[PDB]
Order: structure tokens, then sequence, then C-alpha cells
């Protein structure tokens, strides 16, 4: 606004050289988001013959029947995961045969938690999708179809019932807004570390957690 | 340790893929790395460009004399960087020619502030270098080599002379360490986020925040 004529020419020079960086930055931008593709990709089949080795199904009644309760282990030798994990949970989680992350067809990822039949709950697979812009706008979670008195997130009978809720890992399959605000906040924090850690830890390296070694 | 012998093979097989996703994972941080620098290149003579364009250089006794006050302003536009450039310091950042950000020959980068002759330091250069293995290690800056009554970090004369120091942008180019804590922590993590909207976004976009839109 306020220069002069060679001050000017000067800043068309500037405002070229900057827009040269930013198409240098979206090739950049595309070329980093074919390797991350590249790669999703070779992982993949590597993530199906672990499932295969865990599961291999002609049937099962129990979580990885070729090697009990590896998810469930794998997820409490991790200590952000371990936290929300409970000890009722954990004979839920035994019937896990399967961790999975994918991408969606501004964009996000599917968490995909693959079960055995289970006494629980009829769902074989319980998602939480995360919808991103990084910087998260909304998530989406599989409403659990619990069975009678098999809801964990709830208290319990027996002594003319009392109910009252309680913490599980399961109340992770939930879905979320927003435009107080810390209470707001904080939920989201919590959760988004937990996705983070199995999207990128858990499942990436699961048998190492399992081993006991991270 | 405490498997049947069907298990140990479903370990195996387990162990054998999760060392073929080591070598993927290795194959992509390595083409990551092509990536990042095969721009970091790209990048240079642009930054070259501008600072051609700002400075001209034949002589120069002020600083960016194509375009005064150019990198003060810009970095007066950032809200994080903005927050720790005190007005004293505004009559020091006007001599700033430039800002650069190199990498070093677990790794680090240097930020460079290349200044023109100015009263209040003979150096020509100073330079901040953060250590790293992400995770940082420890740093190293420029001392400063003050004039004589030219030392802005500390109080000032007048009415016998009473000293007393107090808060500048410049000391930004201290050194640190670490094997109370929160003292020492929170020293790291603001200076941390300094350095990294300089790199990642001040050096970048300069002109932008020049032009008031970021």
């Amino acid at each position: 606004t306020d220069l002069t004529e060679e001050q000017k020419e000067t800043l068309k020079k500037l405002k070229l050289y900057q827009k040269e960086y930013y198409d240098y930055e979206s090739k950049f931008e595309y070329e980093l988001f074919l390797l991350r593709q590249k790669y999703h990709d070779l992982y993949g089949p590597i993530y199906d013959k672990r499932r295969e080795a865990l599961v291999g199904n002609g049937e099962a009644k129990i979580g990885t029947p070729n090697l009990p309760e590896f998810w469930l282990r794998a997820l409490r030798n991790n200590n952000t995961v371990s936290h929300v994990i409970e000890d009722h949970d954990e004979e839920i989680l035994v019937y896990l045969n399967d961790i999975r992350c994918d991408y969606i067809k501004k964009e996000g990822f599917i968490l995909s938690f693959h079960f055995a039949p289970n006494p629980f709950f009829s769902n074989s697979v319980l998602t939480k999708t995360y919808h991103m812009k990084p910087v998260l706008l909304h998530t989406e979670a599989t409403v659990i179809d619990w069975y009678d008195n098999k809801n964990i997130l709830k208290k319990n009978v027996v002594k003319v019932q009392q109910t009252v809720n309680r913490d599980s890992f399961f109340h992770f399959f939930t879905s979320h807004k927003v435009p107080e605000v810390a209470q707001l906040e904080m939920i989201i924090e919590g959760d988004y570390e937990v996705a983070l850690t199995i999207k990128e830890r858990i499942i990436p390296y699961a048998v190492d957690y399992f081993l006991g070694i991270i």
C-alpha cells in the first residue's frame, strides 16, 4: 500500500518467487502422497499374511486361535492403549482376530476391529472413522450390538438390579463433533492418541508389542 | 516362552512377516529422505532469488534495502514469533538481510540470521543449531558480540549506572542440554516452537507473512 515504485518491483519479484515455491511445494506433496500409498499397498499383504497365520479360518470360535490372546496381549504391552483397556474388557478382547487401518474412498482413516463370534455382541466388525483436513473434523464408530446382560459399558445386576455405567476400552466406539470446551477438547485429545498408537504402532509392530520388546 | 509347538511355528511366520515389514519401512524412509532433499535443493535458488531482490548487494548499511523492514515485518505477522520479538528488538531486526535453514554435514538443522553491519554487534551472521535424533538432543547458538552500551539483553544506564536483564528475541541465541525439570523443559518447548515456525512457515512464506495474509 505505502511503498515506492522500486520497492513495488521488488515485490513483483517476491510474489513471483513465492508462486514458484508454492508450485514446488505442490509437486512434493504430490510425490509424497504417491510414496505413502505405494507402501500402504506394499504392507497390506504382510498384514493379511499375519492374519492368515493367527486365524487361518476354516473356523474359529475364539480370537486368533493359532496364537491365543495375541491382539489383547499386544495391546496390553503399549502404555497408551493399556491405560484404557480395563480388566473386564479382557474377556471381550480375547475374541479379537484382527486390527486393520484403511483410507476412505479433506481425507481420513477407518480403524477396523474384526472379532470372532462372541457372547458379548453380534458385530463381526467394529470400525472407528476419523475424518480430517493434521486437523480432526469428526468421527464415526459402529454401534456395538451388545447382547442382554452383556453390556460391559454398564455396571450389571445382581442384588431388583442396580445399574451404574463404568469405563471401558469400548467407549472408544462412539461418535463426536465440534463448533465446557475443555471437557469437549480433552475427550478428543485422548481418543485420538489411542487411534494413532493403534494406526502407527500396534498395527505395524503387533508381534513386537506381543513379544514385549517395545 | 510358554507356547505349544504349533503356536511357535505361527510365531516364526509372524517374526518373518514383521521382518519384511521392517524392510519396506526402511525402503520408504529412504525414498522419503530422497524426496525431502530433492526439494530442499529445488527451493534453495528461490530463496536466493528472493534474497537477491531484497538485498542485491553492491552495498548495504541497513536491512533488505530494496524492501525496507521486510524480515522484521514478516516475523511480526507470525503469532508465535511476534510474542518473543519485543519493541527494543525492532531496531536491531531492521538490519536483518536474510533468514536461512540448512542441514548439517542422528541429524539436525542450522537456522542462519544474516545481518547488515549495525551498531549493535559485529556478527555478520548469527546461527542456532538444533541437534536431533522428532527428539531434540541439544542446541548451539553463536555468541553475539555486542558493542559497548549496545547489549539489549541487559537493561542499560543512565541514572553510576544501574543494570537489570530483560527479555529479548535475542535470548534465542543461547545453547542448551539435558539429562526443576519443568523449568528446564519449558525453556526447550518454547524455544523449539519458534525455530520451527521460522524453519517451516516464516522462511517458506516470508512475503505472505509480510503482506499480512497468514
